[PDB]
C-alpha cells in the first residue's frame, strides 16, 4: 500500500478547500492588484470565456447558468471568483489568453506593469422632461 486511507467526509465537506498557497507566484499578485482594472475595464469577457470553457472545472451547466441571465460586469465576477480557486494555475490560461485575444494588453499589463485608469462608473446625464 502506497499510503493508508483517511476519512474526510466526516467534517471537511462543508469547509472550503485548501490552495496551494506556495504555488501562489507572484503573476498572482499582478492578477489580484489588476482584478480591479479587469473589472473596471472589461471588453472581451467573451473571448476569454470561451478560452476557460475549453478546460476548467466548470461545465456545460456553471457556464450556461453565467450565459442564460446574466448581463455582462456579472460575468467578469464570476470569471475573476473562477481564477481565485484555481488559483496560479489558472494564472497561465488567464495570461495566455490575454496574450491571444490581446498581445498588446500584455506588453502594457505584466512588461509595462502600469496599469491605466479611467472613471468609467462615473456618469451623468438626467432629464426628467427637458423643455427648454
Amino acid at each position: 500500500g502506497s499510503h493508508m486511507l483517511n476519512a474526510e467526509d466526516e467534517k471537511r465537506e462543508e469547509e472550503k478547500e485548501k490552495q496551494a498557497e506556495e504555488m501562489a507566484s507572484d503573476d498572482l499578485s499582478l492578477i489580484r492588484k489588476n482584478r480591479m482594472a479587469l473589472f473596471q475595464q472589461l471588453t472581451c469577457v467573451l473571448p476569454i470565456l470561451d478560452n476557460l470553457l475549453k478546460a476548467n472545472v466548470i461545465n456545460k451547466q456553471e457556464h450556461d447558468i453565467i450565459k442564460q441571465k446574466t448581463q455582462i460586469p456579472l460575468q467578469a465576477r464570476e470569471l475573476i471568483d473562477t481564477i481565485l480557486v484555481k488559483g496560479n494555475a489558472a494564472a497561465n490560461i488567464f495570461k495566455n489568453c490575454l496574450k491571444e485575444i490581446d498581445s498588446t494588453l500584455y506588453k502594457n499589463l505584466f512588461v509595462d506593469k502600469n496599469m491605466k485608469y479611467i472613471p468609467t462608473e462615473d456618469v451623468s446625464g438626467l432629464s426628467l422632461e427637458e423643455q427648454l
